């Protein structure tokens, strides 16, 4: 089987369509997510024209080995799709409607940056490598993109599956190629957050600020480094939920600031200690009165600076 | 092997039933189960009917190859089923009685808002793809529908093997398809939960509690902070058995309560030092005596509002 | 290929025979095994039948395909199993000696119960489903039902793999099923528990103890909470060993005893201050005093009353 | 098929390529990557040649199992990689232009004594074994060998993907081996370090130091063995970013000496509480006045000899 | 194809020869590892002698398909190995040579007792089963027994591969079978150990020996707990590096030995407080006073006791 012959000097339409059936694995770590997708194909081979009337039929089916099929490929997938041809169709004037069914293990880069109120857009970039008979195009019949309405991904709202209907036509190895962007849009469902993470995460620190309210340094060390160990402690708990991302997330900079935060209340109780011992309790008494409004509105500022840098 | 043809205009009627042989690997984050089950299979093709008399045989046996087969999948399906052809069998009017043995990894939601008191609807969805010669519909056949008794599930009570007799016929990229819902009803186990979860968990929160006897600022702050340090290392103990939500649970809902407790819990703490140092101990002593009632009064409360509210 | 033939209406005996290679892989958890073994199979089939001196052969040789062979699955399997036939030879009379080498992942459900003094019994069941023309019945042939000595199970003793010889004979949707008992006994090394998980666990309950020998509220606090953390911390270190059952454990009780003396002891601890506090030390020293026994023995009481429940 | 005849007694040169399409999966741990890229490979076969005058084609197009095609395998691979055959082209010369997409998992060294500043090169060994009728020699199509832009590595910049030209030609099993190196040049990205390891580590160590202006023996032991929990709590917290190294690392070694100073910083409150204790509190003062000195000079003097000696 | 014949009554004998090509993934839990190699097979089929003069070639290539070839497993493997055939050789006598590349997970059992200076033999059997028309035996050419030079395995110095020239020859299922030995030696590289391990691990029992030169027992139970929390803290921390075994190994028992030595500080300590309190601080002086050597010096004994029985 070789390629349709040119009429002319014209390219080949390769008119595709991916239907979600099944959307899983979302794994924030590895930026991969598994699918369970139809994949549709449509092409002209006039060399399977018909005359209906002389056949009798109105559609001639064929196996895939029968007939020349485009070699469609992932680019971002990890190993090659499975798939099962579900039918092949043929119409009086050589139009080829094929389907398959694919299982896929998709790689799409995810940016944690506005964690947990991040929004990604998940790319299946469809690919078509051209021959020496004659160049292959891919195009989109948007009739065929869609996705199932009971597709589930747990912790998020799918909002859209689209294609970007312009091809990305390129040289590769001294041959044409054209890919296809299908994407498919989810934003987080952050609700759990406020009191599965943050909450907790500020009453811990809030109680090292009742070492403004204390004069015995040994119950403010405790008070200090205790809930030092306890915000650790809950952070090895909350961890499987934060990601681990190799540059600056919103989620990750509260978290440094909580660590400073811990660090600057040491250096008060300390100093109001030594001030105290070193016979000046007037001076202790001020920095502890003031760090009292200097701890909540510094904090609750920071964050309003973070929330905007970030947002 | 083309579909066999219709008489009028009729669609073809498989007949389906699920057997299920073995239910495994129910993965509460991933929400997927495993299961190995019998398929079988009922539909008429009069091309392979026979006259028992001048063939001197009841029944016919064939290869899947040699006769033509419906093309059955499962819609919530991680990849294709495990299938094993346990047998094809003609009647002589040509009524085809397959059987198959599967496995299969299948995707369904899951409901954690009452855990551990939780019940689930386990969904295995049959579907069937109409030809362009013929429309194909799926029935069940409910007398080839049940569940081995054999069949456990660690951690749950099988309840109920069921399916939604009228299929969801429907279109579907041009074609039409026939959907059946298959239910495996289940219902949590949790004796054990109470021991090992809830009990531990209070107590530790009633140690905290005792902070209301005693006037020990020093020891005070080491009874509250350490039982929340107990409390964290505590909740990582059985993070295991906690289930991963976006939203929030029954259990979750108890946690953050008791999150709030050890927050209110040091806000009397501090507050009762301060009027004490503040020169005020008979505020100090009518506060903490107040809280020996009102913790335990308001906890009672708010968890009989929870158990209301989520049941 | 067809079923070989009843010479009256009696059913088809299959001898069968399963000798264990390799075993592996036992998961507590999923209560799953991996085993790697033979499988032997005999019959006779009279169509196979030959003249040994005509034919100047003792034995004939066939391929799987070339012969009819019984649809032999197991019950209890995740997905079919992995075989690759070893060996089939067929003697003058037409009887076949059937050899297989596989691999499979079994099902077989634990009994956690009394851990770590366990012994467990794994289960391979063995089916055959009977056809339209004869019956199939499943035979135990047990001079080929063994074991390699070199069969390792880490943490475990192997004891015994027999079968029970009596198959189970039921009618499965509509026909004949014969299944077959393979029994493989294994009890757990329990010596490894002792200085790993008992010993240091009571030793971190002993200190707990000290706090009947002192007075000092803030130090009593500190040992009592304190130890509570490191009991935790310890319960988390030694998390990997200890099984996540839905049922009441042996290991399971005590852990959970051990929690409640840490409450009970808190109890004493927070008496004990509150009388010396309100001006009634001779009753405080007292039940201090009396708390010094009443630990140990109430302690060593309900070991025995939970030794003798669980054994 | 055979292996094309020389037409003296050349060996055959086959020019390999490999275009990287998709870099995943690099496991720190395991010392793997895995690779989805394209293989090019050209040859000389003039059993192929043809007349295009004759054929009515300029190139011809064959299926892997029509012609002759070398056996190139990777020898640094887990498994086989899974390879699929993009494109077959024959040129009348007898010159073939083989293309496939494959996939595999490659064990390549990893060198973490500079984590996180650490670079690596990934190697991927091409190697073909010669054969009795005539001998293989691998070849570099420099124009062939490349990466997509959009090749990603989370966590590493991706500096080159090259190829030694010169290939290492070897005997081995009484037969001769041609094997190519191809490097993959990575960096890290140790932004995200400073913020979530250093530094957070660095105030807790900080913290310990500030038992240098304090006296009370207990708030010191507080200080100092609260920290150390503390650091380990941290190091556990972080443990999925350091790596399991047989070796010392640079971040290693940081750590060694963080709990060396613990120890230290231990010995001086012992030391200044003895003292104190035993009547000279003028030694036990200039102690304690030098150690607020000396632990952070030695600390950053220390660092800068590690530094040094790792760079 | 059927076995060649014997010229007498004698078995054949095939020659074998494994060469290592990649090492990895040595799993110390599973007590697996897997390996990537050259299996070479070398036996006389006379049916496949041929004139070389009638010929005109020296060396006729086979198919795998076209000629017997012995059925050689592996004893010790999960499943079944990945093999491709690379190259098949007749001679003019009938000499085979076979070679195939393969890639299997073996199960070599592991001995923890001396880790982490232990030394492992990995096993690798090699196993043929004799057919009814002749007796097959499995011998080892040491020319074709070998291993890559770049072999790695992190963590370990890999000694030798080898092979136990003898074959145990046995019966199995009523027929003969004939095993090979082949035996890689490995010995671990233990630096790291002392300061990832050992060392801080040292560190934090000896802050707890601090509590011979205190007096306060608020200070002392501080000491003794807060290290036994550190010290339980540290174990999780490096729980990934120390091994699960069912078994007592030398670090096992040093651990061990440490929890003890947590229990009798605890002792002291309850012991020194009693006496002071009880009026006797004399004797609670001399006690402490004793510890401060008796501590270091039966721990130093202990360790050499523990060496010895060890090493
Ligand atoms: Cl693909
Ligand atoms: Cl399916
Ligand atoms: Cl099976
Ligand atoms: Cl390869
Ligand atoms: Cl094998």
């Amino acid at each position: 089987v070789s390629p349709p012959p040119p009429i002319a000097d014209e390219p080949l339409t390769v008119n595709t369509g991916i239907y979600l059936i099944e959307c899983y694995s979302l794994d924030d770590k590895a930026e991969t997510f598994k699918v369970n997708a139809f994949l549709s194909l449509s092409w002209k081979d006039r060399r399977l024209a018909f005359d209906p009337v002389r056949s009798g039929v109105r559609v001639k089916t064929y196996e895939p080995e029968a007939i020349w099929i485009p070699e469609i490929r992932f680019v971002n997938v990890e190993n090659a799709r499975d798939a099962d041809v579900v039918d092949i169709s043929v119409s009086p004037d050589g139009t080829v409607q094929y389907l398959e069914r694919f299982s896929a293990r998709v790689l799409s880069p995810l940016d944690f940056r506005r964690y947990p109120f991040d929004s990604q857009t998940l790319h299946i970039y469809l690919i078509v490598r051209s021959v020496d008979t004659r160049n292959i195009v891919l195009a989109v019949d948007l009739e065929k993109v869609g996705k199932n309405d009971d597709v589930f991904l747990t912790g998020w709202d799918i909002e859209s599956f689209t294609a970007v209907v312009k091809p990305a036509n390129f040289a590769l190895e001294d041959r044409l190629e054209s890919k296809l962007d299908y994407q498919l849009r989810i934003s987080r469902q952050y609700f759990s957050y406020i009191p599965n993470i943050i909450l907790p995460m500020l009453f811990i620190l809030f109680i090292s600020w009742t070492a403004f309210w204390s004069t015995s340094y040994e119950a403010n060390v405790t008070l200090v480094v205790s809930t030092l160990i306890a915000f650790i402690a809950f952070n090895i708990l909350v961890e499987t939920n934060l990601p681990k991302t190799p540059y600056m997330t919103y989620t990750g900079a509260i978290i440094f600031m909580i660590y400073l935060f811990y660090f600057v209340a040491v250096i008060e109780v300390t100093v109001q200690h030594y001030l105290k011992v070193e016979s000046q309790p007037a001076r202790a008494a001020s920095i502890t009165r003031a760090s009292r409004i200097a701890f909540p509105v510094v904090f609750l500022l920071a964050n309003i600076i973070l929330a905007f840098l970030f947002f």
